[PDB]
């Protein structure tokens, strides 16, 4: 091969990103400059509002969710903000999404973390209730916390969303989930993921109509 | 003329819609000369509302026909169809629509090539082509011609046309061409498959 | 694999580019408004000067050079400026440069060309003096034109650098090449080619202290 | 302390150098547990110029030190070595390096923790850490942290200092890398090898 940043060959292995169309764009959290490539204006992946709030709780709440050396899963995780704050806190961090947002989601993880969080982030396909006992097995994929933020959108599989949610909540699991409240489906969700979680409003947005649920799965 | 590509990893897959039984030509090695998700959930909705539809004589154009299955379809239900794509997919699109149509439909189907947003005005003037129908499936993935391919959806979007879109959704890009598509388009979701990822969509043109 | 525009298969096999310092360049040629990703102020490939002044030749000379279906080579080439532009005119394109090159180069290429050229332009590793034999023998790699412009540099592998442009001009091979003098090393260079090459002066560009060569290798 | 990382595939790789016969366990699993060709150009070019380069008992560090062959062969010739890089690295470089040294140099090499650019000022005090050499083999490559690494040359090259620093050249950023080199510093090509497109470098701090 050739003698390559050696995290760059996984990179090499995702869909690859049209690059043309995307910009830096900076944030700070928790204490470090963040920088995200993201597609504004054309095709291609951006940070919505639910990982701007979620981030914010994240690094407000730090002590208490004890992230340290933490196991962590993110489901659409997009350009990656949250995976790289959670990254930042030190958890072990799983950034998941669709196949053509794992190129830029690893780029910037890389970009953010390497040689400077306790531990390497992971990226890998998701697919919203497919391949999940074939991927993710329960059995030897456990998480102390499932991020989410802005995943409820009315055009999504949202039953295969719900389904995912479930299935990575195990006994312990922590749920955090950020969304706006745009559409009637929002709210519709919002009333299903509440019949079958444990479901507490931890913090609310009404600047961005972002609303932050913990849930925990009821035995 | 057009003559297929001469792979030899050409395939005789079999179908059955609108009762009749349906030979489609495949290779892997094309995308369009493979049938996908889309045409089969398009299918068989044309089959089932053809009633609705009054395909019967309708003036019809399919983009990204790919092997032809759809463009089948339409004519078995008796519409006048225009299948287009790329110059490389015509010759096995027109051996399947003429192995499937020829002696056997109401309207001898028609091929024609059409690049997404390429000299449109030039090659389909209005002033001489108007489709009741527009018909196009999984003709929304990860590829480079997403603005090109919605700019050709418009065109051929006059007042009265009615398009018709199916879809296996697969990329954060295919939910962003649907946004796009909305913004444009007055659009309903005439059925959804969460096991498939598949939707099917009827737009109208936006006037207002 | 993933339902993409194939060509991005070929980029997905090619070292990553560091896209974050990348900006979109224009430029004009053959009629055609140009895109190149180039990282002007950090690490990454530029277009340099050399590259305008062979462009400017190749749009200008079209008729004469009769680039349509001629089959080209070019070493060196970058971020692609001048591949893309033998493309436009008609040419069979092969473009070459060192490994963290070829990504960049062949997106530039694909985001120029792709359904509106006569030929879908091949990109490939070619490192000086290396491999020659193996990757691009005589015997089945004819090229009509060679294609090099700003490849001459002090601190390059100058004498591999020559070996290739031998190696690559066949009976009947016309050689292109376009430099910016700058440096003693560069006019011992230009000896040396007229040592080897039936040597004609095709065009000077006194504003950017371009030269343009034709080379044609002595029987 | 460091301790060796667990690899199942470490070999015992045999070299000669400065006289003595050297054994470096190497694992194809990490950069940082192979030979790269700088380091052979650079312990030959160690190994010729000795006695010019007065390495006895002169302080040495190396940057990006790897399995430790430079910084053995610059032991074997007196000096007083610190060899550097990241932590994972540390564990096999300081095995090889004792191997090599323990009870048969003037001086036992040391093992630090260098990662390039951070906290140089408070890892690596001026007050306290002068080095008449500073050594770096194929420390340039297509990485993340070359303007890291610029920096730190840079740090450790208080005046009076000399760097020698070796490189096989394979990628055009390596090419940019040398530029931004010689901006600051004032450098002298010592040998280049085009066969194996290796060269090696002399840079002393400009200030003028
Ligand atoms: N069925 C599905 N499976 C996996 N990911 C999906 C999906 N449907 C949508 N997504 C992903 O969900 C994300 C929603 S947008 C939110 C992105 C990010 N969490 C942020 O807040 O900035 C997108 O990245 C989209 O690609
Ligand atoms: N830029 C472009 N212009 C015209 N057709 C294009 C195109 N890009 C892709 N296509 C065509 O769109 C099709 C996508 S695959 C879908 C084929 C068929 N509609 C089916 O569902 O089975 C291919 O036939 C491909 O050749
Ligand atoms: N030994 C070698 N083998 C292959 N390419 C080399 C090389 N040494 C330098 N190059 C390449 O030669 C090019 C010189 S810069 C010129 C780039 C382009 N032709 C233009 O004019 O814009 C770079 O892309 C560099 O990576
Ligand atoms: N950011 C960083 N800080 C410190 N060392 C680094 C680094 N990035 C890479 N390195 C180290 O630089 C070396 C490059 S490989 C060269 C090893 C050795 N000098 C030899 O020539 O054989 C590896 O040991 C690697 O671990």
């Amino acid at each position: 091969s050739n003698k390559i940043e050696p995290s760059l060959h996984s990179l090499q292995k995702f869909v690859p990103t049209d690059y043309a169309s995307y910009t830096q764009e900076h944030y700070r959290f928790a204490g470090k400059e963040i920088v995200i490539q993201e597609s504004i204006e054309s095709y291609g992946a951006v940070v919505w509002p639910g990982a701007m709030a979620l981030c914010q709780y994240l690094e407000e709440h730090a002590e208490e969710l004890n992230f340290q050396d933490a196991k962590i899963l993110e489901i659409g995780a997009g350009p990656g903000l949250v995976s790289i704050v959670a990254s930042i806190l030190g958890a072990q961090v799983t950034a998941t999404d669709l196949p053509d947002v794992l190129g830029n989601l690893q780029y910037n993880l890389l970009k953010n973390t390497l040689q400077c969080t306790a531990h390497l982030p992971e990226v890998k396909e998701l697919v919203w209730g497919e391949d999940l006992d074939k991927n993710f097995p329960k059995s030897a994929f456990y998480y102390d916390y499932v991020l989410a933020s802005d995943v409820v959108y009315h055009h999504y599989f949202l039953d295969k969303l719900l389904t995912t949610m479930v299935y990575l909540s195990q006994p312990g699991t922590v749920l955090l989930w950020a969304n706006k409240f745009r559409f009637s489906t929002d709210y519709e969700f919002l009333d299903k993921f509440k019949q079958v979680f444990d479901t507490t409003l931890l913090a609310e947005y009404p600047e961005s109509s972002v609303k932050l649920f913990k849930g925990i799965l009821k035995w």
